[PDB]
């Protein structure tokens, strides 16, 4: 803790990092012990970034204690934090002050030219009294040669008034247009003073976010954030709220032509994008679905970044071309990462006689100030060892549920109603051009103002400047609501297919964890668009159907039977009810008419940890101990409060639990005030059984799938496979056929028989 305070205090000395009004707090979140009792702005923002340091490892030690996969947290990236933590303030520093002295200029001008066309309607009076003089004395004078040059100066007068009047009208134009500018501007002015004070705050989270939240997910880099934010706020030390990190590190220009450079538009990978374009250490990228990899090739084209392998023999070659011409290289395959970049990485150079040499295996290289250098997987479950943890920033890019809501949404939208997905297509391009069109039209106006010399009323070419700017924003402004209005029919529309796109989201990510209770259960993001490119297009359940909402009903009942299909054929049997189970459940919390049942559930799967004393047992005529143990769990529902009374009273109760089949015909033991909807009388006939008769709980179990996904539902996996269908259709030529069997079965045989019946030979 005190080499952090050390090397954060000395690296942050060049930072100003000065507050005389800062306030201790009554509380200090102090995380260095020898840490001052009075502690200044500078030791509290050093005492926080020493604690960034430390939470990294608790958090590291939350997820390893969870069986997940961490990478190890070293002082690498304690300096990669700093670095960026300076980086960011001298930026943030300097476009706050070149903003607000460009506003200070544009607000002077403005203020000059009101004091202008004030003065100039006294010299409009002035005029006009003058000439009233002039006209009242020649008229007068003809009524007694010199008397009509007294007329013709009076006309000379006329033409000057009116042209001074004319001015001060297009003046008074001129402020109005201005008018909205200077009351903008007036308010950022005015916060300007808040932004100073919440930038040390601001960076210090930002800095944080750069160098260590890379590997995780969605939900830990929130994580990481929110205690982040709560050690600043109750050490007082201001950062704004407001401002989502994607906008602060990063501007509109640079998303635009991210976006054009085929990057998702997610706010994960908006944050990925960020720390692959502000990195210390050279980035690993983690990419199961490759977009990552395309992303960075099409941005550094204009650099031709070259694409290469570890696994390569020409990998060498490849990298010393890059070291030594400087052009940017892209290795995947860092599984099988080959030491000799070692050097590379921790940029170990020796700067001699102007040549900057590194030294690459036995061989000494000058190397090029424009090298850069990405390393990639493929593999979201690769180990790393701690030396190649802490020689790259890592860049993890998985996929998050808002992201795929709108990759099915979207594809949905494209498949059922092109017209409008082209709509919608067509308003996401214009409103960007819009957005885009109106952020230079302000960068314009203000520079205008910058460079104008004198006065506005002096220059004509610049007030029709001023004008035909604001025209254009005014234009702009308008094609904006044109445009949200029709963007707004878009979504009324994407809300009768946005259910679906929740389901599609809740099934990936259900198989996603199918992993947990089995090594073998893995499916790539791919294989669901395969089972979701299918039902929307190889339906043949849509051939005639024309109803949208009739499709929609098909498409979605069909997603999950074709999902529960694919994936239980690669499964264990007695794995298929646990799939069709929570694929159930998905399918009810999709159901507008359906209570969430969320108590119900929560006993069926926790029942067993409501602790019950000695005296907790009633000991019920007719059950045995375990059985009475299960009822008194049970009775916490409000459901079941008096469910032993039930039981009790019950004649034909003890018939009933020796039956052979009790899931049949489970009797009424459960109070309700309102008839319950028949999921909902399984459910309470499901936790009944489970108390009851456990024996009989699979039996239930496929009840409910029954009661919600139908009885056919599971009545595919009781038939012989059929090889033929699914290599010929469901099978594309790269994904090979994975045969796995327990032992003593062999599928060659089957393969042999299915290659015979087509005639191909294998």
């Amino acid at each position: 803790t005190e080499a952090l305070y050390q090397v954060g205090k000395e690296f942050t000395s060049k930072m100003d990092l000065e507050k005389p009004n800062y306030i201790v707090p009554d509380y200090m979140p102090v995380v260095y012990d020898k840490l001052p009792q009075p502690p200044s702005h500078r030791e509290a923002i050093v005492n926080s970034c020493v604690f960034v340091h430390q939470t990294l490892h608790q958090a590291n030690a939350r997820l390893a204690k969870r069986g997940g996969r961490t990478m190890a947290i070293t002082p690498r990236h304690y300096l990669d934090f700093i670095n960026h933590y300076a980086n960011l303030f001298h930026e943030k520093r300097s476009e706050l002050e070149e903003q607000q002295m460009h506003l200070n200029v544009g607000l002077r001008k403005i203020k000059e030219t009101v004091d202008q066309v004030e003065e100039l309607r006294r010299d409009l009076r002035i005029k006009s009294q003058e000439l009233e003089v002039k006209n009242a004395a020649a008229n007068d004078k003809l009524k007694k040669e010199e008397y009509a040059v007294l007329i013709s100066e009076a006309q000379a007068i006329k033409a000057d008034l009116a042209a001074v009047e004319a001015k001060v009208n297009r003046s008074t134009a001129l402020l109005k247009s201005l008018s909205a500018e200077r009351e903008r501007w007036e308010k950022t002015s005015e916060t300007f003073k808040n932004q100073m004070s919440t930038i040390a705050g601001d960076c210090l989270l930002s800095a944080a976010f750069i160098a260590y939240a890379g590997y995780f997910d969605q939900q830990m880099r929130q994580n990481l954030f929110t205690t982040w934010s709560h050690h600043l706020q109750q050490a007082n030390i201001q950062f704004r709220t407001d401002i989502a990190r994607t906008e602060y590190l990063s501007n509109a220009d640079e998303r635009l032509r991210w976006q054009a450079s085929s990057l998702p538009a997610d706010d994960l990978c908006t944050e990925n994008a960020i720390m692959l374009k502000r990195f210390n250490r050279y980035p690993l990228i983690i990419d199961p679905s490759g977009q990552a990899t395309e992303f960075i090739m099409n941005e550094y084209k204009d650099r031709k970044i070259t694409r290469t392998s570890f696994l390569d023999d020409a990998f060498r070659k490849n990298l010393e071309s890059a070291l030594r011409f400087g052009n940017p290289l892209l290795v995947q395959d860092v599984e099988s990462y080959d030491p000799v970049l070692n050097p590379v990485l921790n940029r170990e150079v020796r700067r001699t006689g102007g040549r900057v040499l590194i030294t690459l295996g036995d061989q000494d290289i000058d190397l090029s100030p424009s090298f850069v250098i990405f390393l990639s997987t493929r593999d979201p479950t690769v180990e790393f060892p701690p030396d190649l943890c802490s020689r790259v920033t890592f860049v993890n890019f998985t996929v998050t549920r808002s992201s795929l809501q709108s990759q099915c949404l979207n594809e949905v939208l494209k498949a059922e109603r092109p017209d409008v997905d082209e709509k919608r297509s067509d308003l996401l391009k214009l409103q960007g051009e819009f957005q885009l069109r109106l952020r230079q039209l302000e960068k314009s106006l203000l520079q205008a103002l910058n460079e104008v010399k004198g006065r506005i009323l002096d220059d004509d070419t610049i007030i029709t400047t001023l004008e035909n700017l604001k025209r254009e924003a005014a234009e702009v402004t308008r094609k904006v609501e044109e445009t949200d209005i029709v963007m707004q029919e878009v979504e009324t529309v994407s809300q009768q297919y946005l259910p679906l796109s929740t389901a599609c989201s809740s099934i990936y990510f259900t198989m996603e964890s199918l992993k947990q209770i089995h090594f073998l259960y893995q499916y790539s993001l791919q294989f669901f668009l395969d089972i979701y490119h299918n039902v929307l297009y190889e339906n043949p359940n849509l051939k005639g159907v024309t109803d949208h909402t009739q499709r929609l009903s098909i498409i979605t009942k069909d997603l999950f039977q074709v999902a529960f299909n694919r994936v239980a054929r690669g499964m264990l049997h007695q794995d298929h009810i646990t799939f069709a189970m929570l694929l159930a459940r998905i399918k009810l919390k999709g159901t507008v008419g359906e209570p969430t049942y969320d108590a119900e559930f929560q006993h069926f799967l926790r029942g067993n940890e409501i602790v019950l004393s000695a005296g907790s047992t009633p000991r019920i005529q007719g059950l045995t101990v375990e059985q009475a143990e299960a009822v008194v769990r049970l009775s916490c529902l409000p459901a079941f409060k008096d469910l032993i009374a039930k039981v009790q009273a019950d004649e034909q109760f003890g018939i009933w639990l020796d039956s052979s089949s009790p899931e049949q015909t489970v009797p009424y033991l459960w109070s309700e005030e309102t008839p319950a909807t028949p999921i909902g009388q399984a459910i309470h006939r499901l936790l009944l059984i489970q108390a009851f008769r456990p024996d009989r709980l699979l039996a239930m179990a496929h009840m409910f799938v029954s009661t919600n996904l139908g009885e056919s539902f599971m009545s595919i996996m009781e038939q012989p496979l059929d090889l033929t269908h699914i290599v010929g259709t469901e099978v594309k030529p790269n994904t090979p056929v994975l045969m796995c069997s327990v032992p003593g079965y062999d599928a060659s045989g089957h393969v042999e028989d299915l290659a015979a019946e087509q005639n191909t030979q294998i």
